[PDB]
């Protein structure tokens, strides 16, 4: 009966550890996001989460909070994201498990 926000907040732990993610597959992911329907991030919120000037790390907790925040929708397409640009992270998610 997990909807995706509670795949995600449990996930969360898991996608931010140094290393499971790149900053070319953040990049993408977060394209992905703001470029299609439905638009989960606005251009402004783009740009601050591709942010060369801070890490990460601390970008991609950003992000993972922000879409916890905004609901089922939101966490759903990050799921889906997350597969375009990350397969095998995604393969090996604690919440598919």
């Amino acid at each position: 009966d997990q909807t995706y926000c509670d795949r995600l907040v449990q996930d969360t732990p898991f996608l931010t550890g140094h290393g499971r993610l790149s900053e070319q597959q953040v990049d993408r992911i977060i394209l992905q996001l703001n470029r299609y329907y439905p638009q989960i991030l606005t251009n402004k919120e783009a740009e601050k989460f591709r942010n060369p000037k801070a890490s990460l790390r601390v970008r991609l907790c950003d992000l993972l909070s922000h879409l916890q925040r905004s609901g089922e929708r939101d966490c759903q397409e990050f799921y889906r994201a997350l597969y375009i640009h990350a397969q095998p992270l995604h393969s090996r998610l604690p919440s598919r498990h």
